[PDB]
């Protein structure tokens, strides 16, 4: 139970941070979720329910972090997961778009850190939870520089494990797999695509069953989990 | 929540297998737990409660293991957390203890999750979790046999999400780090022990620490999660 | 043997950059190394020796890399060196020197491999080589932006790898612990320093024993070698 | 060079032993091999020259393991590389051939590097080469025990380095991926097998280029690597 404690999801409007925002809240967090567009924004804070409340942010404007981490400057459990995720092989790749990959991605998510992290040291407890991708454990072509963002991210989970670990504050990354929003006709027909096919599971994990893992990490049921990543991926990191 | 699964988990009857078989059978699984001694293991048994039932089992025993898969042969979970872990040098290990230690921690456990997962695949579900070790993952001097022994399991792991996934079954390791039952007197006094002091966390995790991972890749809620190790070491692995 | 094979060093004029340089120039690639500082710059291509040419260049700066491009433009053999390494705590990280880290140690070397490796690619033939650190891999206080700098470019060699290696030009990484150049007197006396003495070798390396983990990665002796990483750190990561 | 040192070779009469042992032999050492027959044994001997010489060994077997150290007492460098692969699924695996596996490919390198580790640290230096499997990083159906055993020697081999790593004794894995000695034919032709068509270098190694990594870590241009894995696989485990 996370009642008494609050959550903030980055990116939290649709995909795996709506997910974990919903299962956070239900289990009793006030939930604060970001996005960009306030319209979808405030109805996704009022699909998730128990209170929870939206934050129009941009995490590759230093700017608009700064009024986030000064709207929800005092938070328990910090489920980064706001990115972009464009794809391109490395000889297409744009310099613009490599410059904004690593500024939403990293430098956002970086300082959103330093600030949120501060207040949870002072109070001897929380939990942060960098949302990664298996593109950044195994080489995917087209995916040089997001997989590279996302590395930056599973190290500075070991970094801030140990710089803020003393003071009870645990940091983690989940690395999911390939991922979908399951449609309705999706338990009918026979047909499996190649991504699934390569995977020991067979098949694409709906964004619940990534939420599921930031749940179990931001709680205080992994009260001795810090500094890991928790592959969340079917099996592909294994095979 | 497990209602109408079986769970069976070797060397059940104390530390981290002792509340592993606690937390699943208080979530309404029918809860087997395995020891060498049978007043231990039935007063560990009511201890569980919730119906949980011993059956005395030594992994180092072949004849002792079919005798277990033949009293607990269908099994939704397993738990595989049976070992033993005596120290040694390299240049003192003596050859005896070596046997010992593979064929209780390696071979035991391989034909049981042999026989086990038969049951798993031809129903299409099921959740196996392999005990290891964080001396599996860096190097500790006196632990390299019993290192060994839980590195093999790690593989097995991986190669068992491989040849199972395809039916539905999962795989996957908890690598604890340094666990010790809390005693009473551990919330008073100042003293910091070397162990601790070295993890980020700065403590030692309870067995029940640890026993919250093992649930969480044993149940639905790590319905995409396999193949791969959760790490519970209070960092240790990270730095 | 290197003979007809162009070796480009960036960050070559001391450390471990100079000591590589110096291993291929002797072996007989025809060795280019950059640096900041032109006089610096040519008193170490005339140290390395066999011909070997300094190209000034600031990774930092895209205008500098391309000009670096186009004076070396045909290159076989690509070491990745150059860096920054300024440290700091997360909380007291400036937005002016996290930007600098990742301008120089990723975005400067990701643009000039994306002009090399279409040179080896359609040469069909390379090996491209990038410098990391232990701190990529686990977690040092201080070192959260430089450690996350480098581990990008540890996923970047994997994802290079499975882009570039259809046509024969392998990627990996050369992980160094703690390196110190020695001194006149580090035969002598008896101190051994809290780094040192956390280390299996129990000592530090000097740069030219970082150099030949290059070597051997850039030379056709890794034939097979491709995504990987080295790791040089006297036992670091295994502890 | 190796001028002046002993490397044993298990396994060596074949193969990737056969290969390593003649490029140390070809680098001044004074190389001892070993087989189960001793009649290709003496003709590998031959064909390495230099002064090769043969010991029939098996490795599973602790009396033949004795006379083998017996034979060849002081030993700078120690290839592991003697081992059996026989391939089976899970359900498939007898007890026979499991105990067997992990006797000849486990124990018996576990006991010979106790007696010759002995000798290296004593004297201060040494280098210890354990061969190991893709299989043990991946999960490939049919290879759970083979693989198993290879994760043995991984984690031996960050523990051996903690444990004789103060008096200058290296030990390291090189982790071959598939390998196949080449016909007269192979540079004829377009087909390409679907073993090769999954890796980034589209091929499969030579032994020849699998025993350049060998001589690397086992020479003193490695004389910082200890404790960790070199990948040598085309990029199978990046992917
Ligand atoms: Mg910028
Ligand atoms: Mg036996």
């Amino acid at each position: 139970e996370l009642e008494g404690l609050t959550a903030l999801v980055t990116g939290g409007t649709s995909g795996i941070g709506l997910e974990s925002a919903r299962l956070m809240a239900a289990e009793g967090a006030d939930v604060v979720i970001t996005g960009r567009d306030a319209q979808r924004g405030e109805q996704a804070a009022a699909d998730i329910g128990h209170g929870a409340r939206f934050v129009q942010a941009d995490l590759g404007d230093l700017d608009s972090v700064a009024d986030l981490a000064a709207q929800a400057p005092d938070v328990d459990i910090l489920v980064n997961n706001a990115g972009i995720y464009p794809q391109a092989s490395t000889f297409d790749q744009d310099v613009a778009g490599f410059q904004q990959l690593f500024d939403t991605n990293v430098r956002g998510t970086y300082f959103l850190v330093a600030a949120a992290a501060k207040g949870m040291v002072a109070r001897g407890h929380g939990s942060i939870v960098n949302i990664t991708t298996l593109a950044a454990h195994k080489g995917f072509p087209g995916t040089s520089v997001y997989g590279a963002t996302k590395a930056a991210l599973e190290s500075l989970t070991r970094t801030w494990a140990a710089e803020f670990g003393a003071n009870g504050v645990r940091v983690n990354s989940v690395s999911p797999g390939p991922t979908r929003t399951p449609t309705t006709l999706e338990q009918l027909g026979d047909f499996i695509d190649d991504v699934a096919a390569g995977l020991p599971l067979r098949r694409t994990a709906a964004p619940e069953e990534i939420a599921q893992a930031v749940l179990f990490l931001a709680s205080p049921r992994a009260s001795f989990v810090t500094g890991s990543t928790l592959y969340v991926d079917g099996g592909g990191y294994a095979v």
